[PDB]
């Protein structure tokens, strides 16, 4: 007859979050000003008001990334959420793709390929791809859409794009990137770069909440979209609907789902902040802490798992994990007695390297200064064969 | 040469939002206590402090929705994206999908289902679903899977679920439930009621910022999951992947996607006040507003959409909307003079009726009097032919 769950005690005490310095790649801390945009009051989901920070939002990723594209706008959901988006959107069942699969990225864009209906120019932790080998993949294939990331967080590898928006657009080929680590942290402009399709996170150097993301169609990807002639997989990822909300139409918004209100007075605030910033400064400021911390490191013994400057992206340094040492240790010796949180591999770095991340807030010498007597420290306190 | 975009001026201004008292189906107003936990700083999405946060909103789910399933927790993604997480893990292409369609939310199930692969059991808003009836679809095309909104709120109608569990457990057959607008206003007993998938939202009774969503298996819908042999066309929706890092498998917890970290601290919070308050009285609650708000309506001279209070989402409230008015103009009326939100028809119930919502910390007689006032104003002063 009764209620079989008893409230959990648990949730009778009171919420208590630790303090930490958050290093990795990904979240990152937050300023002052986003978190106090967190606790704000709800307005209405569909309010004029809502609608306006909504329209600000846009003109902030249009400046962000660089475009004037008219389809612009939010996903609710994170990073993954944004590039399923995409594909789903872009790639009609049977299409062949052709992947830069070089990072754990690459290997999710096969999957979510694979998954809606695939050609997986393979590579090793640590490579790029050159002009050429696209054009030798294009070659092949002919696929309708390729897929680049600009910022592999899993490798640390900046993968150069100036030119490919052409070499693609030559095999009347769209070009999908990948900013998510790479977005505020160095350069990129997606119009000037041909680029059809730019997608962000929210958490990596824009330093908001993580949860929701960015992405921006050109003319040319919107064309494609418009006129398939099956229905993408998702409701929820639905560009026709998503577009009509975000106000991208000729139609008046209609309520297709609910957007993360809270979320999205956050995620304001971090492009306000950027915008007062400026990007170029944001670039130099990540790329002197990366240079800054890159002196560091190499200082202590270990050695940078990209060897070549040139070819490192600043928001994600990958070092290589030291001779006798358990990676492990060392991450769990930074947390545990600094509080600091910096990664161990992902995918295909898995137990190769070691991940320090440094973004938006948080890519400055003073923290560079911290991680850096955190795993000297470490160095010297943890087993070592 | 240059950069093409400039930063947007509206971004150079301070974040402002209005004060509005929110009293239509969704989203809700946030208690102080939610907010605080909206301005918290970020942790890492998977040190072992947010597991155990995690780990606690698992508990706090098995208790609003009074289940033991292992299989139970967040989905990042509004009402929507639990809803597609259901119907993408369940119905495998080609399946029988039997769909309670008596409100947009049916609607929006079909639409679902035919993309990934369905019988519309059409309805009229207003109308719900006999046991009778249900088993006379369950006739013909023996689903593998039902649907059924437990709080349509699009028309204000409360669908009964004693027994459907059993009706449907009959013919082999899983049920899947909406409690997105039901949740903590009503009663809902998962497991004693055989329901197989239940899922519902953050931000109604919870109240609780919008983009998270609940959701629950049963071991049954579960078994149906892990044996399936095609891979669900959603990556970021994969149960396979998303229970295992909610703690759900017995393996390490394994890296999917970034959980939206601030999101669940809010969520946290908002199941730790069901937990302090209790399921009894937060639907005693509900049910005594509802009852007080239907008495004051009829004084007004409005008539309630749904005749038979036992039919009647406490939640979610449809009034027919009164002869010779343009219910817009009274939606405006109440946000422009009284800075209260209500809403009018949705889907099928479009311009038919306005929905005033109970929910949560806002369901009180003190509201109930407020949105009183407010619409017998707009009465006198709106246009009437
Ligand atoms: C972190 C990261 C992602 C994942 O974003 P999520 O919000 O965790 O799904 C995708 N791409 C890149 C390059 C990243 O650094
Ligand atoms: C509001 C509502 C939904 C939609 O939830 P979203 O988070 O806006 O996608 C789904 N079902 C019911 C019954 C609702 O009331």
């Amino acid at each position: 007859h009764k209620l079989l769950v008893t409230p959990p005690k648990a949730l009778l005490k009171p919420l208590s979050i630790p303090n930490q310095l958050l290093l990795g790649p990904g979240p990152s801390n937050l300023p002052p000003r986003i978190m106090a945009a967190g606790g704000l009051q709800m307005i209405g989901s569909m309010s004029k008001d809502m609608y306006q920070i909504m329209d600000e939002i846009k003109e902030g990723i249009q400046y962000v990334f660089q475009t004037r594209n008219p389809l612009t706008l939010v996903i609710s959901g994170s990073g993954h959420c944004a590039l399923e988006a995409a594909l789903v959107n872009v790639l009609e069942p049977g299409d062949s793709f052709l992947v830069g699969a070089n990072g754990i990225w690459g290997q999710r864009a096969v999957d979510i390929g694979e998954r809606i209906g695939v050609h997986p120019m393979t590579k090793d932790p640590g490579g790029h791809y050159t002009l050429q080998e696209v054009e030798e993949g294009l070659a092949q294939h002919k696929p309708v859409l390729l897929f680049l990331t600009h910022g592999e967080s899993s490798t640390g590898v900046l993968q150069p794009l100036d030119g490919f928006g052409e070499l693609c657009h030559r095999y009347k080929c769209l070009l999908l990137v990948d900013s998510v680590a790479s977005l505020g942290g160095t350069p990129l402009y997606m119009d000037r770069q041909g680029i059809d399709i730019l997608y962000s996170g929210s958490q990596k150097a824009l330093n908001a909440p993580p949860g929701t993301s960015l992405i921006s169609f050109s003319d040319k990807a919107k064309k494609k979209m418009y006129s398939r002639k099956t229905k993408p997989f998702s409701f929820y990822l639905d560009i026709k609907w998503l577009a009509n909300f975000w106000g991208c139409d000729d139609q008046p918004r209609m309520y297709h789902h609910t957007i993360p209100v809270i979320s999205l007075y956050s995620l304001r605030e971090s492009l306000a902040l950027i915008a007062e910033q400026g990007l170029e400064n944001s670039w130099r400021q990540h790329r002197e802490a990366a240079a800054y911390l890159h002196g560091r490191l190499q200082a202590l013994g270990l050695q940078l798992f990209v060897k070549d400057p040139a070819l490192r992206l600043p928001t994600v340094t990958t070092v290589a994990v030291p001779a006798g040492y358990d990676w492990r240790d060392i991450v769990s010796y930074v947390i545990d007695h600094f509080d600091i949180e910096i990664m161990g591999g992902l995918g295909p770095s898995t137990g190769k390297v070691l991940r320090i991340g440094l973004l938006g807030c948080n890519a400055t010498r003073e923290n560079v200064d911290r991680v850096t007597e955190a795993l000297r420290a470490a160095l010297q306190h943890c087993p070592k064969k």
